[PDB]
């Protein structure tokens, strides 16, 4: 079966697309080699289409069947709730793509009669029609990156496939509780999204330390969404049906599976038929949960076929990492070859073959790795970091153009204890917000796929809560880390680290001479910059009235919004 079939009609943009980082009079503040930065457009969609289109061969065995059963036994434990129309409407983001039927996201969140009436008709139709394929729109996504080491090497745009706004609200009524609760019930501590960065590190380290003689490797599949088969999607549904569910929820799930999740027709922004899909749609509520369960299922069965000792896995969508008991250098290498052969049989071949690693700091997963620094007292602290190239390019682009979503904010949040995030990101953006007086204006950013509204004045509290005060006192970063960061700054033309120390004291001062939330930002966010460092004490409001539901599950491609955690 082919992952996609194409008619020849083109994948079209619904509006003008910027590809080059226009000559900004402030982004230079950050980076000078503009030509290194680019955004993907519709123009490279055909290149992506050829990467993503191929026949899938899949052969299942006893290990696969044993593991599926164990998963279903755990899922049987779950009781899921049907969301009411109102609750599902509130989860919709304010700028979600409007409906083909004459109402938008503003209308849905306001519970307008025309929106609610169309939403009900969609719901009833899921009960009355068990089989007609549901329409979806295919689009080229606009994402920014830094040019490939092979100068001129560029990533073609990724493709996003999604049903109408009305269908998306119904997916939430039937499946939001399921997608937010079942992964953890089935996968235990192996479910990645239940962890904040601080917790993910803790789990990686204790697990590594749990081994007598550790071995580990990251495994990334080549175009995972396209490797997902009709069979995989139906197995996913068999796991969801093990929950206790209301009858209408049960039928909605059955209909959604057959009419949308397994495949359907592709329509461009002009209303023309582009072709047909028989693999995972990247923009449905179930894609994170579905990919996570499917990845876990195939990998767990693969270790058994390969006979790997005491494997513990950590899965986030298609990102997989595993740490087992080493059995000898030669042994290990041959076990992976085996593991890859089994994954391949299960319809999940790798992009780059995996490599056994015997140093935890060398494993890269979710585009990140564990590194080591020291805190105030000097007690080796572990934390998560990543190559900063993409984050810095995106921050440059966001300085020059107002984007709906601000990755820089999410990056400060998720990587606040990092060297680059503190010296560069915090300094650059707080000077800017200072300049325009936007410390109040809340900004939209996203964590693990969900869109969250956050007011920059609350970062100190958020950071303390997630990372602990160590994040405000780390200091003797590793050499490999400092080298990677400085090498990245040269590549892009970002001013050397020692330069930022200077701008920091300035901003910091302008923030203290401000008081309120402003002043506290100045005290904790820039303590590393002051010559006379002070002793930071736990924040009041922070470690108290702070909201959660932040690290429960992944919602990438899911159209999920929460405007909480101020």
């Amino acid at each position: 079966s082919m992952s996609y079939t194409w008619t020849g009609a083109l994948i079209t943009p619904c509006a003008a697309e910027e590809s080059k980082l226009p000559i900004n009079p402030l982004s230079n503040s950050l980076l000078r080699h503009h030509n290194m930065v680019y955004a993907t457009t519709s123009r490279s969609a055909s290149l992506r289409q050829k990467k993503v289109t191929f026949d899938r061969l899949q052969v299942l065995d006893d290990h696969y069947r044993d593991v599926l059963k164990e998963m279903k036994a755990k899922a049987s434990t779950v009781k899921a709730k049907l969301l009411s129309i109102e609750e599902a409407c509130k989860l919709t983001p304010p700028h979600s793509a409007k409906s083909k039927f004459g109402y938008g996201a503003k209308d849905v969140r306001n519970l307008s009669s025309r929106a609610v009436n169309h939403i009900r008709s969609v719901w009833e139709d899921l009960l009355e029609d068990t089989e007609t394929p549901i329409d979806t729109t295919i689009m080229a996504k606009s994402e920014v990156f830094c040019v490939q080491p092979e100068k001129g090497g560029r990533k073609p745009a990724r493709l996003i496939v999604f049903p109408d706004l009305g269908v998306r609200v119904c997916e939430k009524m039937a499946l939001y509780d399921v997608v937010s609760t079942l992964p953890q019930a089935v996968m235990g501590s192996s479910y990645g999204f239940q962890y904040s960065p601080k917790q993910r590190v803790e789990f990686l380290v204790n697990t590594w330390k749990s081994k007598k003689c550790p071995m580990g490797f990251s495994y990334d599949t080549r175009c995972f969404d396209s490797t997902v088969t009709e069979s995989d999607i139906r197995v996913e549904e068999s796991i969801y049906q093990c929950c206790d569910l209301a009858p209408e929820a049960r039928q909605a799930i059955r209909s959604l599976t057959e009419r949308l999740y397994i495949g359907g027709p592709l329509t461009n922004s002009k209303g023309q038929n582009c072709g047909y899909r028989r693999c995972r749609a990247s923009g449905v509520l179930t894609t994170s949960c579905g990919n996570t369960l499917t990845c876990y299922l195939k990998a767990t069965a693969a270790c058994r076929a390969a006979k790997l000792q005491d494997c513990t896995m950590l899965v986030n969508g298609d990102d997989l990492v595993v740490i087992c008991e080493s059995a000898g250098t030669q042994e290990d290498a041959a076990a992976l070859r085996a593991f890859t052969e089994a994954m391949t049989r299960y319809s999940a071949p790798p992009g780059d073959p995996p490599q056994p690693e015997y140093d935890l700091e060398l494993i890269t997963s979710c585009s990140s790795n564990v590194s080591v620094a020291h805190d105030a007292s000097g007690k080796r602290v572990y934390y998560l970091t990543r190559d900063p190239t993409t984050p810095l390019a995106r921050a440059a682009w966001e300085t020059a153009r107002h984007t709906p979503i601000n990755s820089w904010l999410g990056n400060i949040i998720m990587y606040a204890p990092t060297l680059w995030a503190r010296m560069i990101l915090m300094t650059h953006f707080f000077s800017i917000l200072l300049a325009q007086e936007q410390l109040e204006k809340a900004l939209d950013c996203q964590i693990y796929g969900a869109c969250y509204s956050i007011e920059p004045l609350d970062l100190p509290q958020i950071i303390e809560r997630l990372h602990g005060l160590s994040a405000f006192t780390l200091h003797s970063y590793s050499p490999g880390e400092i080298n990677r960061v400085a090498s990245c700054l040269r590549k892009l033309g970002v001013p050397p680290l020692r330069t930022w120390r200077h701008r920091a004291r300035s901003v910091r001062a302008k923030l203290l001479s401000q008081g309120g939330r402003a002043a506290t930002c100045g005290r904790y966010l820039f303590n590393w910059a002051v010559r006379t460092k002070l002793k930071l004490t736990p924040i009041p409001a922070a470690s108290q009235l702070d909201l959660s539901g932040w690290f429960v599950a992944g919602y990438s491609g899911g159209d999920i919004y929460h405007s909480l955690s101020r």
